[PDB]
């Protein structure tokens, strides 16, 4: 499902800054947050990403 | 974060049925539902488990 960074961080039980670390590592964010609009992530997509690194 | 079977299924973008099958393969439940009270899953616990599958 589509969530923002806050919810995404709340789902993975990590700090936002850790979520942003992952973003530098290629975790895709479906739509980059531009100018008063937040970045929106796909949760299954993020989970697939987390799962590949191991 | 604490979620119900429906919410967890939406996060993985899978059927509620899939969550039940994963529970049978060792996906941990923070609170097993029984009657009308409903199951509680831990999303972090869920993601670490899934990520240890492959």
């Amino acid at each position: 499902m589509k969530v923002n960074k806050k919810r995404l961080a709340e789902i993975f039980n990590v700090d936002p800054r850790t979520i942003e670390r992952w973003q530098s590592q290629g975790l895709p964010c479906a739509s980059k947050g531009s100018k008063g609009i937040e970045s929106v992530f796909d949760t299954a997509m993020a989970i697939q990403w987390y799962a590949q690194r191991e």
